[PDB]
């Protein structure tokens, strides 16, 4: 791992672990969860952005782009590291890496990758957010999971915004949360597992 | 292909052909180059988002949420047909149908999912347009494409964009493009491609 230079200014205590490069916002909690779902050791780092960390010549060694989440697992194909930014990519090359958090059948598999890119200013912002909660309703309307049966990196990659969405004080009823009916049960089946809970908070902010 | 509503408003003239239904913008492109480059027989559908035609029960049905490009393939897994939304789902579908346009080795090919979700107003976009080509000019800094030697779905997923970013009067100049090398050396690569050619022109508008 010191051949990534992000290591130098977030150093690795567990080299035999997966590096998370993170902070607990809608887009970097897919990547926790997952983590936390799948069991895999991981060892997670908090990337300043009050203080532009994301813009060090470390952090863009490994994400040009300045974004967060990213990895570098060390146990990666071949068995060489393999540093990897894009929580969908992330999200799907730890699922393959498992074998866990995709359906079995092909046609479904696919299907699943298509919730990994989902989701005047407070208008806009409420609209959107409207529109976004009717399609996951809609969706959701006689499924336990946005692919049925099965939890999968599609509830991963979209519980933590919607928990996000209505985070704030008045959130919920600008939305006009409580006037779905699948969105809230959904939401609360995926709150309540324990690794959910866990990567929500991870890293530490 | 009855079962699909949408084919009751776009009717399918070649039920034995994968239906494209779409807008030559920068996200319907990155499909219809990716038809064009594999050989695949296809059918094209305009989506005319002048009438609305986006916010039909027939459009929606595929589509929830109302967004091009969207393919049925008539010759989906398990020989049924397969309705997918979402352009890099849809790349990476047709990547693995065809076995084309992805690196052989597994760690540059999770690398390249990383680039299919990679891209006052004015001068917003304008910085963001200069911020996006500096990562790719990083990127094809030393490379043909983005994956190296090889042409992937990370190409296709990207020139059209780039193409369309500096389509109009001034705008090569606002985002400072011709400062630039990788990037216009590898647009001028991409664009010498006649199945790119042929792509980003369909549907017709």
């Amino acid at each position: 791992l010191s051949s990534f230079p992000i290591t130098k200014r977030w150093p690795a205590q567990h080299s035999d672990r997966i590096q998370l490069y993170s902070l607990p916002t809608p887009n970097g909690v897919k990547v926790s969860i997952m983590l936390e779902e799948t069991g895999l050791p991981y060892e997670p780092h908090a990337i300043d952005f009050g203080k532009d960390h994301q813009k060090t010549p470390e952090f863009l060694s490994l994400n040009p782009n300045g974004k967060i989440p990213a990895i570098i697992d060390p146990n990666g194909p071949g068995d060489k590291p393999l540093g990897l930014f894009e929580s969908g990519a992330i999200l799907q090359y730890l699922a393959e890496k498992t074998g866990q958090f995709l359906p079995a059948d092909p046609a479904r598999r696919w299907q699943t990758l298509q919730w990994l890119h989902f989701q005047r200013p407070l208008q806009r912002y409420v609209a959107e957010s409207k529109r976004l909660l009717g399609v996951l309703e809609a969706r959701l309307d006689g499924r336990q999971w946005i692919m049925d049966a099965d939890y999968t990196i599609a509830d991963i990659a979209t519980l933590g915004w919607v928990r996000n969405l209505i985070g704030f004080y008045g959130a919920r009823e600008l939305v006009a949360f409580d006037e779905l009916t699948h969105v809230p049960a959904w939401l609360e089946r995926g709150l309540a597992r324990p690794a959910v809970q866990r990567g929500l908070e991870i890293p530490k902010r």
